[PDB]
């Protein structure tokens, strides 16, 4: 008798207006000349063919085999074919590459997350690994020799499925994540045969990483004669893999069963004697690294978003489909005013996310001004935490939505919540990245420089009158008051971009 | 080398003050007599045998076997050892006969829904069948006929594993959960035979159900003839077997693959001529159901503040154990000060809960004034939706808490949020309960009932000022804001029952 | 340090010396320059793109669907991309359809046999679907109407894969499968609409089925009013679904779960109404279906060989690999006695399949005598129970072959034992078939036209003297030896047919 | 409407009138006064509570967990209650200790393999461990110091399921099983710490062993001075963990999937300095180990005719259930002749076992003949590739008598194929036990001694004659006919046997 229809995707560039407003303001006329119809075809495949390989990649998960029937250690890890079917998008499609062709000078970077927007929600997470290869990739061309960029950038960079490179950023150990101080792997000399000028072998254990589909790593570890702690760490790139494509004595552990991003592979494993080649100087690792971590939270900033968009468009669409008590759900006064406020989120999230990528292409090509830089580097940690705490609420908001049918995995719905809990958790949790904040202030008056912003910006909001009372307090009363603070500026920032946008 | 060790239980009464101060406010000399070592004992449980039970159930989901292997329909469930264990801690600790022995007064449903609170988050929810049953005998005890209390009642209320039945309570079907009146079961006059006096036969499909767990089920249904809508509807009672053990006509479709809940088997059933027993009169079934709604919104309530207890012992244990930067994450004054914010949020729900408990128990013991009846019933769903939202926010900042751990399925930590963000969709969404405090407020003058009762306990203040103002608004204008004055009256009413109790 | 090297193939048609012998005695000039051409690319295929498909196929068995998330009964079965494309290539190689085009005379036939020979121990048992099409196409063809075979044929013997229909056959119910004269599916005259001339609507419970993989079905089924057992029984046509692709009333009630054929969907379905045509009279059923089962009977001979052949492949291969005190396992005396032996099991096997295969044709083509009518209908069931239990015997050998890697799933090799074990089963036991033999013999002198056939072509022996001192037995003492009777005429027919080929 | 009965057993002592005629020739009245009751008693358990833990067990197969949440390599395996529960019985009904409990002289071993052949076919393979734990057993007492034996012993037999110890036997590596001599583990002299004298350090991989679920282990490897090749490897003793319960330097790899046997643990594992006990002299370990083999292979064969009977049980049961053209199965003469002959087959191996296990009793209470001894160790490889090869071939007929349903997992039916096809390989393959067989004829005249047996006991037979002529044959021609040979012998010895027990 009675069946209830379920939820339907449309074009998701046709059908976000709040993204096609920022990129009228934000793209210059040959950017849009080429950016638009590019972003057009995207958001259609967004709901058709990609759809259908997330899909796929979510239904058969990654596994592990670790031997070969007969006992050879292989460590194979069988992906499904939409899995690899993604990988290849993302290559012809540049949702890396399209920010290094700076033809468009900051609007390029821009043009680049407008393209990774689009495709994120619809990638099951294979956005993680193109955050870790957008990383790499300016990691290399700020601080490798020529020849290692030469071998390794055209490959991380490249357009063609079958040359393309995702790079994996192994940071984390059983010590800690937040906290990579405590790092135990060992780099030992090395003097032998490579093909990329290997100058160390690694012995250690990486507690999370993203296995062995990448061909290449970023990591550190800790030379036979550096100090302890975090200033005994140096930088080193390495590969997966040799000529044949056997692991470069790598062996995986076990894949990790998570929550959510279930499609995407998660391994615990050892290096054990895996040629590395040292790049920048000996203790210098974790600040190099450091430019790796700003280019993945804001991937991370703009995949919350776009998962955001894609929550509430479920929902929205739903709303228009399911009757209770006589009406259409968003034709019932308390969910609209629901829903409403959800959207009023999602635009300060998506125009707060757009203006740090605005500001994140200006330092790419060398535009931005002193004030800009040090915007750039307060306003990445809070547009991470910020974005990853409204994706988790929006998602579990919408999860209720859809009533009994939300909490069903096959409705699709569930896995909003369970993908939406890794945004606040991967690359800095709330709290490290509020701390991550209230250090960016002690450095260059950074502080004042916001200060003078909002300020400049909008003087009469709510939030920087409480802000700047809370900006008095003693040190660690504002560490203790740091979230507060963080949402405060986040709040204060989006309202400036919605308005520069015209949201 | 290094491991994390994580985190461990103790006793689950004497680990929680809050409760005790509860228990020594609510609870008269010879009850404490009485509950407290039962407490202590069921306190034990809960970190030992009951907490390897409720592992094991979710190492080992229910299974559907619909047929034999000859072809026979049997729809047999599936069930871990640990699952059927859990039932018969139900029954041999009075989980819900408790608060039948109305010996202690009001006190009597306090001290079972102290025995619920440590009880449920070690149950693998087990404490959902257990809320269906305490409605249902509730149910029967208002309005059955002497002949069916008498059969049914002693099971419902044993002690005794070998003889202890629990309910189903069948309400939702796939027009609607929130909205009965599409119920389209029909219930033909029936002359057969039957073990408990059946009056029709039910055809229909039930949407979300106990499946098999329940010897028994309250239901809606049309009877031949009736009116449409909600006003055609009456309750019916019915057993799910026969004397031979085999189903009275009823044929399970599957079980949900759910986001949680996963050892609870939950199933789409359709019954196809089961014998059932009208309760009651034509036209009557919503309102009569209504006394197992009420209950079962107090089990949830009082299982989400257990279920928070829960997260945050976990959260505790691990902060006092995992180092970063040199210092237990305890000494980090931003970790201790989130922590502390979800202690706040923790006692609030918990004192909250406990105020409810306690007017439950005073109506069901007729000592309740009209208007502390009218109390409890404005105050019932916004305990519901209110200690729901809290559950689920506690449960995603401690999955966070614990870092990339938080996010990984083995350490049992993922499971909070899975399990909490039930706790805001069954037995009603917060804005459906936020409705029906909207509704409540319209009869017998229970809004200004509620209104004096917040001025008399408790000093001004901006909040009551703010909701006072919204509690005159227009009839759309006040569903608009629906949930704002849920969640007013639900701080206020916390804060008075805080100082109450001394927490 | 050491591993051992697992087995591998090489072109099938290359390696069969055995097949290339038979072909060069049995295909004229014309034939073969078609054919051996075609059959070399099969054989290619078969160690390459099958090969990788029937283990995908093998390693995803489908998966039943009932319900979507919105609750509507949809019955799907899920496949691999593997089993879909191994269909794809039985269209496009005419894996069926050769046999069709009878340009070759007898030696269409001979030439399909020898195409489904490479195909289907790389088909992962879709060769088993094959069959019921090839049946379904000969029982059109002898049977039906000029408007049904116009609608039909073209499907069952298309080569394009966008137009190609599958067949099932659904014979066997609970009630038995040897025996079908207990079928229970009632056949109710139909007067509503249909695609195909649909006169009854069928109402009963098919036990073993090939599930929605088909297109179409032939059953049998009792029309109202209608004379109890096999003489009230008709053969009736069926399409599993309309043109929106919905199952015609047809409901599915699980798959099996089986010991073999893991990538085959086999179902228990129930017919609800499921409209249908009679083909053929009232009461005429079971024998119009006979033309169904000697297709399949032999098409089941050919696979088992083939089974057969695959098996030994992989032993042969492995021990020319696998060496043991000192030597490879072929240069150990006993363990080439054994594989010799185990090989001139199957050169009886082959000789004879493709005897009875050119007699087949021979019928086909209508220039088959009336003695040769006579030894095929005679040899057909002799030849499925014998190269059935060789399959078995001979698999089960080489499992222990391998020795304990023989046992280990992931090798590939206990697959040979559980997918032989099906070929004594389907379409008739050792015993069934062996009666089968004994009531063929009762009928047309066909025992006296079976024992001149032998001794005019094969020397006097003691198996001759013992055999034909069998057929003068009493009717009892016959059927107490009906095994031995049948394996002593398989014997003799593998040993001329040897001959005949120079095998 | 209609359902097919399913097979039932019944207790397995009172249904096996060939067990209970053989221990009333080989059991004296002081034993029969003992064994029966107990007997009967298994029986009962066999097809009560035994049978239920099997089921489980199988249905439930370990799991290995490598690691726990927090990455400390545990590699613990997860068994079922069932499978505990039937170890438990195999302590307290004294499955191994009863034969070295030797006051019946011979006759204790007798009644010993009267138990394991009750106990095994409901133990879901358990009795694989229990023969590795017998074996054991007589090693030790056979070679160990006394100070081991002291320790160990009252482990191994005991009847105190918290006390009671089973043993592995790994002989295996990935060069060979059949052959050891490439054993390729290395003793390294050790000095320290041990809890039962350990004197080396063991460093190897070992590729089918029982995994941890055994206390102790016996296994071979090669000294750091010793010879390559088999007479440089010595045997050794091993404890797999230490006091706290943790694995002494033992990594699992992985759990084998295998085609059968699916309750029992297999693992592939190394050995990385596992402290170990050398037993005998440097380059004995193959010829001591020779005694367990001795055990082992009785074992097998006694489990292997418990297989056939179980087999039969559930086919006989059925056949008086299951009707076909108007008659029960067991009332069609062709079904019965073929029951008949299977049921014939099983005398000859009951009766066979027997006779070598009274055999195995006389040498292990010293009372053998220099002939008996002789005609133990021609005798033993040959009973158990006889019995061996008679009970897949059994286990397969059986599956084709139950049809389509002997083919579906969930009728328990196929399982019967699976675990029967590990007995011919496990121990021993065929043609390794027959060279073994051909070995033993070249010494002590062994030959000549068999022939004098059979001459004695039944020179009339017809094997005799034909064995006699294959005798005479050249060394490789044996070799060849080797298996022949094999089956002639035990078919001989069988007739004598069952002639010898009233049979």
């Amino acid at each position: 008798n009675f069946y209830q229809d379920g939820p339907q995707l449309s074009n998701t560039f046709r059908s976000d207006e709040a993204l096609q407003k920022i990129l009228k303001s934000l793209l210059p006329a040959d950017a849009q000349k080429v950016a638009l119809p590019h972003l057009e075809h995207l958001g259609e495949r967004a709901v058709t063919d990609m759809l259908t390989w997330a899909q796929e990649a979510e239904s058969q998960p990654p596994v592990h085999v670790p031997f070969d029937p007969w006992g050879r250690r292989i460590d194979d890890i069988k992906t499904s074919h939409g899995w690899k079917a993604l990988e290849k998008v993302a290559a012809e499609e540049g949702i890396v590459a399209t920010a290094y062709d700076r033809r468009f000078g900051a609007a390029s970077r821009v043009y680049q997350m407008a393209l990774l927007y689009l495709y994120s929600p619809s990638s099951a997470i294979f956005s993680c690994p193109l955050a870790m290869t957008d990383g790499a990739a300016r990691a290399l061309e700020l601080y490798a020799d020529a020849d290692l960029k030469a071998r390794v950038l055209p490959h991380l960079l490249s357009r063609d499925p079958k040359t393309f490179w995702t790079a994996g950023q192994w940071m984390t150990e059983r010590t800690g994540g937040s906290d990579v101080s405590g790092t135990s792997t060992d780099a030992h000399p090395f003097t032998g045969t490579s093909e990329f000028g290997a100058t160390h072998s690694l012995h250690g254990t990486k507690w999370f990483t993203s296995a062995t589909t990448s061909q290449m790593a970023l990591t550190l570890a800790r030379p036979d004669g550096a100090a302890p702690g975090s200033r005994g760490l140096s930088l080193f790139f390495l590969e997966l893999r040799n000529d044949k494509g056997e692991l470069n004595h790598i062996q995986i552990h076990r894949l990790k069963d998570k929550l959510g991003t279930k499609a995407l592979p998660t391994a615990e494993l050892s290096l054990q004697g895996t040629p590395a080649r040292m790049i920048g100087g000996v203790g210098e690792g974790v600040k190099r690294i450091a430019s790796v971590l700003n280019i993945t939270r804001i991937y991370n900033s703009i995949c919350a978003v776009g998962h955001i968009r894609r929550a509430l468009d479920l929902a929205q669409d739903y709303s228009g489909k399911r009757q209770a008590f006589g009406k259409l759900l968003k034709d019932h006064p308390l969910h609209k005013s629901t829903l409403d406020s959800l959207e009023a989120d999602f635009r300060k999230c998506i125009a707060f996310s757009f203006f740090v990528a605005n500001l994140l292409g200006q330092e790419e090509v060398g535009e931005a001004s002193a004030s800009e830089k040090i915007l750039l580097r307060v306003l990445t940690p809070i547009l991470k935490l910020y974005t990853a705490k409204k994706s988790i609420h929006i998602s579990s908001e919408v999860v209720e939505m859809f009533g009994g049918a939300g909490y069903v995995e096959d409705t699709g719905i569930p896995r909003l919540l369970r993908d939406a809990q890794v945004f606040s958790i991967w690359e800095g949790t709330t709290n490290v990245l509020s701390l991550d904040m209230l250090r960016a202030f002690e450095k260059d008056q950074a502080g004042q420089i916001l200060e003078q912003f909002l300020v400049l910006n909008e003087a009469g909001s709510e939030e920087l009158v409480r802000l700047q009372k809370l900006l008095t307090l003693s040190g660690e009363q504002k560490e203790q008051h740091a979230r507060e603070i963080a949402f405060l500026i986040g709040n204060a920032v989006a309202r400036i971009a919605m308005k520069k946008y015209s949201l």
